[PDB]
């Protein structure tokens, strides 16, 4: 079947004075579960994984796993641009209790399509746990071509794709090529959801659900039931345009902190929004909530 | 005032049965020095730094430094998308004796221009060695804006830019803003050197100079003496076209192994060329050499 359907949260990392704050992470995760998140996706870029130490990643994953306590799937981002290191992080995540792992394509080194297959399959064979492929060309400069998706979807452990392609010709080429009964397609881009849902996607792995999980999941449920969400989505679109102001997770963290999850901090090389922009974004959020 | 001028080599890592071949590293570095390479850039993408263990990176850089023995600068690629990590690798590089560090912009996470300054300067302040900034939007998806390049050149230890934008309006905008007498502009794209040299660049940091260092440096020496290199470049251009068959360093290692620097191996996620393509590529090298 599927790991989940609807909204997964690309969970942010709460910092206090540059330290991971466990009490706040616990509080955030519980807030997510209570507000209908269908999965917690851990240590992705939204969590700033490129600057987390291996230890922090481990502390964060175990905390999430143990708190969530089997309530929804916990999906650990473990792939990096190094295949051996990816195998090892994946193996360790399995041992900690992850329900699944998520593997970005290589980046910075990149690789070719045949090299992708080798890489993804090496890790999936080693770990034998559901694998969510992650394709985001605006951060990797490479893609998982549709024919590469069919090949990979044929692997018994590789069951899903987070597609932040934001390219609807590519989604259509992928659907023609897989079986959604057993291979799920999740948008990696909050603001394409109305069309992504309408085109047969299984849900979304979401930034904005870090702070509006209830209304984002409720948007999914509405259309799944047969309703039109094109207009319903607008007030959310307005909030998403405000979030456009800088590279994720620089803006979203202004909102997680605003809700009391960590201070407003980002680890170098990221930097927090300046005062003016922080205030505007928070106000745009308050405005969404009143309505 | 520059670290070097002309051709620096983005050094490739020699693997034999998936292990760094130290004697081949040594033989290769002497080959480069003897064919007038002007600098050696260690542990970059061309060296497959993303798949090297911390141990390997360090054995590789210690070998190069001790062998080069201060003959040309040895510039350690140390930057990564991770500031803190980048600082510690850079302090370790200095302690092994590197002359300069190279610091690509962040990638995957990326950052904005303001954060770029904080990233590069925090490393620059902490290591206190000459820094070469490296901008390669086709692998990072971000850029160091000309006005950002300007700001960073004020920094005491930021002395150069390896520029792989392959964008000449960009180049001219950066020239307008910095002083090339004290801030060097090195191309990072082997195939634009003819234009890069006519527009006042200080050299190149090169992939193909892994195997034809003598020719590639002589091409620079030629235009520098006031000779036109446009036509003289073509045979080199022909070889580079053949090198674009796949993603660096996948093709170049088909040629370094060919010259006996390691076997033709790449660490996953990269894979070697199919050996049919490996054959075409080697013959094309051979054809370049025979033309001589």
């Amino acid at each position: 079947t599927h790991l989940f359907e609807g909204v997964g949260v690309a969970l942010t990392t709460p910092f206090t004075n540059n330290k991971v704050n466990i009490e706040a992470l616990k509080t955030h995760v519980n807030f997510l579960l209570e507000n209908n998140a269908q999965a917690i996706i851990v240590n992705g870029t939204t969590a700033e994984s490129p600057t987390l130490t291996t230890d922090e990643k481990e502390r964060i994953l175990k905390t999430v796993i143990d708190l969530v306590d089997k309530r929804v799937p916990v999906i650990a981002g473990t792939g990096t641009n190094d295949t051996e290191k990816s195998i090892q992080a994946s193996i360790q995540a399995k041992a900690l209790g992850a329900d699944a792992i998520m593997l970005i394509t290589p980046y910075y080194n990149k690789t070719n399509q045949r090299g992708l297959v080798k890489h993804f399959e090496a890790i999936a064979d080693a770990v034998k746990l559901p694998v969510v492929l992650y394709n985001v060309p605006s951060r990797t400069n490479m893609t998982i071509e549709p024919e590469t998706v069919e090949i990979l979807s044929q692997h018994p452990y590789i069951v899903a794709l987070k597609d932040a392609t934001n390219d609807f010709e590519y989604l259509e080429e992928v659907k023609k090529r897989i079986d959604t009964n057993s291979f799920a397609l999740y948008s990696g881009n909050d603001d394409n959801v109305v069309e992504y849902y309408q085109r047969g996607g299984q849900g979304v792995i979401s930034v904005i659900a870090n702070v509006i999980p209830k209304e984002f999941q409720a948007l999914y449920d509405a259309q799944q039931s047969g309703l039109d969400i094109q207009d319903q989505f607008k007030p959310i679109g307005t909030l998403l345009s405000a979030l456009s102001v800088d590279i994720n997770p620089i803006p979203i963290k202004a909102l997680t902190s605003y809700l009391g999850f960590g201070n407003y901090e980002l680890r170098l090389p990221l930097v927090s929004l300046e005062d003016t922009d922080t205030k505007v974004l928070r106000e745009t959020y308050d405005t969404f909530k009143a309505g």
